């Protein structure tokens, strides 16, 4: 278990509360959206994506189960899907439940052709910079993982550990949900 | 989904937000009877137990799928199942998800000749007055209880009001659980 954050003020104490309280109440996929979009209304972003899917033994996702697409655009999504970015995107790459991932450090680091022609086009399209939070049940090898686009979330700590202290909370609605 | 308790100090605030933080990670039997331990360590109480229940159309219990006795007596439990007690039990009549609800108050409402008895008996057996919170999931017509015995919790307004926030969240922890 994740520990809570440090250093919050009352405000912030009190908004973590109410995203955890509300997030154990979720039951639908359209409650799910209702209270993200809440989420991203606190959040220096505009771009909001939650990804439930299956494992493979090292906590990695081997199959999108459910995407729920807040805020993403859909023409991002329409050439994502299109152009098989899914096989070299490196945030799905991620060893989920191993903490935040910042996307600018983790694209420096890629070395692949396919995975810098994605980074290319992703930062052409606002996509260059983010975050992705993630939390995973090896009950079922069973996975979730929230992206934020852009610079300002990962530069607000106190934001940066809401969200992820909030996401494992995301991830049961979301198995609920599905 | 029911408002988060006014009036709580920072520590009682960040004792229910750790208590909803860690119901989220729930995922065995085990790990929820810690749980429950934990949380009475808070409470002028030393008997507790959780149930689940399947429910009938106006949200009572009408089978039990679940019992996890924290610390009920033992002998109290042996009792209860040996005489048939859940037939008696105002308790058990109470609509999931309608509120904290008393014992002392609805024992003193109680008319039934075998209710008056059970009373009788309970309250011999020192459980003449404490307190059930309850929750309820129309999705599949599940609900939980909590009880907790004794007359110190019901006279302490914060307590009451972070163990009912908390109750829908052992609800989902319980059907997790099970
Ligand atoms: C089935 C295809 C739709 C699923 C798309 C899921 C994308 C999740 C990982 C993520 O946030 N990647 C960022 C990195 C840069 O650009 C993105 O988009
Ligand atoms: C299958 C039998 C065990 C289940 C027992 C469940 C009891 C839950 C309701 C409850 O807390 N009633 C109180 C009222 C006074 O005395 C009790 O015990």
């Amino acid at each position: 278990m994740r520990p809570l954050p440090a250093g919050l003020t009352a405000s912030q104490q009190w908004t973590l509360l109410e995203w955890i309280h509300m997030a154990g109440h979720i039951e639908t996929e359209n409650e799910l959206k209702a209270f993200l979009d809440q989420v991203l209304s606190q959040a220096p972003s505009e771009r909001l994506l939650l990804a439930l899917g299956r494992l493979n033994n090292q906590n990695q996702i081997q199959r999108l189960e459910r995407v729920l697409n807040v805020s993403y655009p859909s023409d991002w999504l329409d050439q994502y899907m299109k152009e098989n970015y899914a096989q070299h995107d490196p945030i799905l790459r991620i060893h989920l439940g191993q903490g935040p991932v910042m996307w600018e450090e983790r694209f420096n680091r890629a070395k692949g052709a396919e995975e810098k022609r994605f980074i290319a086009e992703a930062t052409q399209n606002g996509m260059g910079s983010g975050i992705t939070f993630s939390a995973a049940s090896e009950r079922n090898n069973i996975g979730s993982i929230l992206s934020i686009a852009g610079r300002e979330p990962g530069r607000n700590a106190a934001l940066v550990a809401m969200l992820n202290c909030l996401t494992p909370h995301l991830h049961q609605a979301a198995i609920r949900v599905a």
